[PDB]
C-alpha cells in the first residue's frame, strides 16, 4: 500500500523523534514516495499526524473494548482503564510527540478544527464510566464531564511523566491513584 | 562569573530561539566566553542547559518557599501549589525550550541520571506537603513518596494536556483535582 505506508513510517517517525525532529523528507525516504502523494488526502504535517493520533485514538479505543469486559463494576472499569493505558501500544507513546506539537501549533486555528474531536475520545472512555456508575450506583459524580477530563489528563500524567521506571511500579502508582481518585469521589 | 554570564546569555537564548536552534558558537560568543572555557565548565550544550533548568529550580523553590507563607494548612499549600504550577507554566519562556530538550534527551539513558534527580526536587514539595500533613493529622499516609509522585504526576498531567481551554476553566479544574486528590486520603 501506498497511504497506509506512509502512516507507517510517519508514525514510528513521530515516535522515536519528536514532531518537529521528523520531516517529510524523511518519511518519503523510507518510503519510496514523492511529493505527490501528500496533496489529495494528505495535505499538511500537521494533517498527517492528527491523523496518526486518530488512528492509534481508534486502535486504543478499540483494545479497551475488547478488553473492558474483564472488568465487572466501573470502578474495575476505571482501574483497569488507567492500567491498559499504561501498558498499550496505541497513541500513548506518542504524547510527547504530541506536547510538541500542541505547542508548534497554537496561533493557527485550523488545528482545533479537529482537535478537539479527538479530544472527545480521550475523555470519552471516563464520561461513560462514570456516568454509567452514577447508573450503577457506584458513585455520586454531578459534574462528569470536568472529572472526565482531569481524569483523562491525571492518567495521562503518570503514564507520560514515568515512561523511564520499572513497568511494575508502574502499574502500582497508577493504581494507588485510581484508588486514591475514586475514593475522593464520595 | 564567566561561567554565570554564559548561563545567562545562554538562558536567553534559549528562551528566544530554543533548544535545538541555539549554537554553543552563540553562547560562546554573545557570552564573550571562549569554547575553552565553555567546555571546561560544561562540557556539553546539554550540561549548560541540565545546568541552568537546576538553576530555574532552584529559583522555583525559593519563589515556593516565599508564596507557600500565602497557605497555612497543607491542605491549602496542596491547592496552591496545584494552582501555581499550571498559572506560572503558562507564561514560561523556557517551556518551549525544555520540551525541546526533554522530547529529544529522553532517548539517551545518559541525561536520564541528572534528569530525574532534578524532577525529583520538583516532588520532594509534595512529599513536604503530605509528610507535614501527616505531622498536623490534616490525613494518613504511610506511602508519603508514592502519593507523592502520584500528585505531582497527576497535577503535571492536568497542567500539560490542556493547553487549549481558557485559563479561568484551567484553574476551576485544577482545583477540582486538588479536591477530589485531597478528599481520596481519609
Ligand atoms: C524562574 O521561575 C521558574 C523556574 C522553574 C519553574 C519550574 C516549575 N514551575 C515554575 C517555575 C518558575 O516559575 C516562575 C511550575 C511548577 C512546576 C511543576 C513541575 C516541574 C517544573 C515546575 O517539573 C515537574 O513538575
Amino acid at each position: 500500500n501506498l497511504k497506509d505506508k506512509i502512516l507507517g513510517v510517519a508514525k514510528e517517525l513521530f515516535i522515536k523523534n519528536g514532531y518537529n525532529a521528523t520531516t517529510t523528507g524523511e518519511i518519503v525516504k523510507l518510503s519510496e514516495s514523492s511529493k505527490g502523494n501528500l496533496y489529495y488526502h494528505f495535505k499538511t504535517k500537521e494533517n498527517l499526524f492528527l491523523e496518526i493520533l486518530n488512528i492509534e485514538q481508534s486502535k486504543w479505543q478499540e483494545q479497551w473494548k475488547k478488553e473492558q469486559i474483564k472488568a465487572k463494576t466501573n470502578r474495575e472499569k476505571f482501574y483497569l482503564y488507567n492500567e491498559l493505558s499504561l501498558t498499550t501500544e496505541y497513541y500513548y507513546p506518542l504524547q510527547n510527540a504530541i506536547i510538541e506539537f500542541y505547542t508548534e501549533y497554537y496561533k493557527t486555528n485550523s488545528i482545533n478544527e479537529k482537535m478537539n474531536k479527538l479530544e472527545n475520545k480521550y475523555i470519552d472512555a471516563y464520561h461513560v464510566i462514570f456516568k454509567e456508575g452514577n447508573l450503577n450506583g457506584e458513585w455520586s459524580i454531578n459534574d462528569v464531564n470536568a472529572v472526565s477530563k482531569i481524569a483523562a489528563n491525571a492518567v495521562n500524567g503518570i503514564v507520560t511523566f514515568t515512561h523511564e521506571q520499572n513497568i511494575n511500579e508502574r502499574i502500582k502508582l497508577m493504581n494507588k491513584f485510581s484508588q486514591i481518585f475514586l475514593n475522593g469521589l464520595s
